[PDB]
């Protein structure tokens, strides 16, 4: 369900986008705006802008569109008279859930639960997903320390005024290069770009190095083992050190592939050993699959590649999943209500969409497709790397979750700008990487279409 | 548009709710669930549950349903073919807004901008609204201090690893009794109930007393003035104290009426003077209208009662507004992009609904209606207070934003439970208060429906 290919009329942003950008800039800083879109005319992998340009979208709204624009199955959903209520009657889900709440969850999120995690709480975005995952971990850790006993009077009084022992000085360990969100808890575990962090108060929490692999992988096996081993050791040293500082690490958060920090990969071995280190020190292992989740790596959750029956304690998600939330082990279930809570806790209308999305992913075998189409894309990227080593390096990926580096930021930006005017939307990450986040209806021939367009771009560059 | 009265079939929760609650409790702690709802049959002021009970809803999903259930105008929006894309193609608004983004904002949020605030950023909930308001304020304050100097190399370095000077030790001043959300920045400014705070790490930020008025107001004129004056003094002393601690107060956050902490009111004079204190010390004045905003006090924003051309620097909202976000003064506009940002920044489908909600609020004169229906409700509560002083005290309100105290938490809960079985849904707040948050289609006759039901309950209690 889509178009024959891209179709360009103007440079991007064109005159109509620039006019709208001017208008928007009156009421807010609109410098980040790429262009304005005609979503009504957008279909599948193709995004249409207000100047009528039709572009192959390989960025998919920062990796948040699961099965393409204007998907017919979703159109049908909105058209059904029985579904009107779900769009106009938003519940305070924590206290007054709709009749079909549990059954819709069975049809969607529960049908793709990670191994070992029977519990699920929903949230509206990745940031509150992670924030509440932190809180779940903090109260679990305190539960271990206090055992089956009541809150003390001192705890109940001091927590109201932001003081210990009611408010503990627990920490969450994160990695350099990580991105976990922008609210002030999330942000403390984020180490992506200075502009995300500067001028905002933070937490003194431990920050570990994330492995920086050397490419091609075939030539640096030993170097890369040594790099991962070094990082694992520093993780353990940090845990020990912060326990001594009386800032006990209650949890470790990591992405299976670091996105905003520059598509940084690491071996499955690294993550298995990281999981073990976490368990060994009594740390909750929190896997952030807000961006890797939803199938683009070839399996529904990227951590599935690790092949563990006990992959993690908590796993957050959002973006492609339409709603946010987190799965977790039964032992992390809050002991009392109103500790993990907010007004909306997601939105049943997003669950409605998600059930149909998961139905499409399964019926059309889109996990296999992502593996296959991703192989085609990565193969082509390796070929272009060979042919253009002065522009392309560190080609890397899993499924369609691929990326490469350019010599510098200006070349990176120029390549994105040229590709866009040629009908292909690409994302950047880090200071000089280009990344791919195609929707799940991205096929072989889209990979070939991109590769052939980019090939001629490089030839003329 | 509405039913004509409650109709009860069973106890609440009834057998079908209890069954669904048992199912949900398998996958998560479901102890907060009141009952399960049939939103398809709910209409106007009435919530229908899965056991067929029809209740007059005076709690409105924690004050978040603006013009009642299944409003025919919202029904017709979802039925329009041209609106289908808005519900199934959700954009990364910060980079790729839809063509109609600015116009739909003109039809909705911009048409009710607070005085003096030309800027608007949208967010998906109250918590990230407040979080990003804090961040806007921190960046503004730092910008004041560094003048036209650029980011120092040291700041750019240290901010990446959660260290000063890149991460300043700025504080937000908040009030005892406040509720501003659940994410870790918000939570530090929240001082509502211990169960919201316990076992979660916090910030050492200043906490001021919020005035506790004495009732009847007419008999405590001098006392209430002195109480408010005392609280103002303690605020100013805190700002000074924390400047010395090198934890400079960059902003002050306050609710025009404290909700979760027990519907605590203060005079318009108090807030005007608090605003003056904020400006005097160069603190941003942040008004949280997430719960007071959207008309139930008789004015669209509760701070409008204060009568100021310059009521605040930043004002956050959510709930009735369908979307969250914050308005702010031009001088608080972020200097660079990607500092206030996240994946979705709200949802255009909420803006679509909100434009129609605001149209209805204006055409049906619902601000004035809330002032009237609220006066009728308050008058009846005062009658019940006079007749039942063993149970009812401190009756108070503005518009339909009303409340009263009971003798203890046990009685508070019993009255709510009995009212519900008698066909009226009430909310609690604080330790022993009962509150009202009726939808904006709550009329004087609904006030009398409630009052007659509750009169009978009190006579038999
Ligand atoms: C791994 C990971 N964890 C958490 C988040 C936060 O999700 P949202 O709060 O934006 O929904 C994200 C969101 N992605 C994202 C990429 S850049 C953008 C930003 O805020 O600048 C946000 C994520 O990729
Ligand atoms: C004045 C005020 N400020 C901020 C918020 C946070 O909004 P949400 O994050 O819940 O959307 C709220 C939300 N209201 C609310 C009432 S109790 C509930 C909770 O989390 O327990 C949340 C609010 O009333
Ligand atoms: S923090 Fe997730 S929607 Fe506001």
């Amino acid at each position: 369900f889509d178009y024959d290919g891209p179709l360009m009329k103007t440079e991007v942003p064109g005159p109509r986008s620039r006019e709208l950008m001017k208008q928007l800039n009156i009421i807010q800083n609109a410098e980040a705006v790429h262009f304005f879109c005609n979503y009504e005319e957008s279909r599948g992998n193709y995004l249409v802008d207000v100047d009528g340009n039709r572009m192959l979208d390989l960025y998919s709204q920062i990796s948040s569109i699961p099965i393409g624009y204007s998907h017919p199955a979703l159109v049908k959903l909105v058209q059904q008279p029985q579904n009107v209520s779900t769009f106009i009657n938003r519940p305070a889900l924590g206290i007054l859930p709709p009749e079909n709440f549990v059954e819709k969850l069975r049809e969607s999120l529960l049908s793709v639960a990670p191994k070992g995690m029977s519990q699920l709480i929903t949230m509206a975005c990745g940031s509150c997903s992670n924030e509440n995952a932190f809180k779940t971990i903090f109260m679990w850790y305190r539960s271990k320390e206090r055992g089956e006993s009541a809150f003390s009077k001192e705890e109940l009084e001091t927590c109201m005024i932001n003081q210990a022992p009611g408010c503990p000085d627990y920490s969450i360990l994160s990695f350099m290069g990580a991105f976990h969100g922008r609210t002030m808890g999330c942000l403390a575990t984020t180490h992506s770009k200075a502009i995300h962090k500067i001028d905002i108060p933070s937490f003194d929490w431990p920050i570990a190095p994330f492995p920086r692999l050397k490419y091609p992988l075939e030539e640096f096996v030993k170097e890369n083992q040594q790099e991962e081993a070094r990082c694992l050791e520093e993780v353990e040293d940090l845990i020990v050190k912060y326990r001594k500082k009386k800032k006990t690490v209650a949890g470790i958060i990591v992405e299976p592939i670091q996105s905003e920090g520059g598509d940084n990969h690491a071996s499955d071995d690294f993550f298995r050993k990281l999981r073990d280190i976490s368990r060994k020190h009594g740390c909750a292992f929190l896997v952030d699959e807000v961006q890797t989740g939803g199938g683009s790596t070839g399996k529904f959750w990227a951590h599935e590649h690790w092949g563990l029956d006990d992959p993690a304690d908590v796993m957050t998600f959002s973006k492609k999943m339409m709603t946010g939330g987190f799965f977790h082990k039964e032992e992390f279930r809050p002991n009392a209500p109103y500790r993990i809570f907010n007004t909306w806790l997601g939105d049943p209308s997003k669950n409605l969409l998600l059930a149909e999305v998961i139905n499409i992913i399964k019926r059309e075998d889109l996990l296999s497709n992502a593996a296959h189409a991703g192989k085609v894309l990565l193969t082509g990227l390796l070929d272009l790397q060979a042919r253009y080593p002065q522009f392309i390096s560190r080609v890397r990926g899993r499924g369609t979750f691929c990326s490469f580096d350019t010599p510098d930021e200006s070349i990176r930006n120029k390549l994105i700008s040229i590709a866009r005017n040629k009908g292909v939307m690409l994302g950047g990450c880090g200071d000089k990487s280009i990344r791919f986040r195609p929707t799940l209806v991205f096929r072989d021939h889209h990979a070939h279409l991109f590769l052939n367009i980019f090939s001629d771009i490089l030839a003329d560059f």
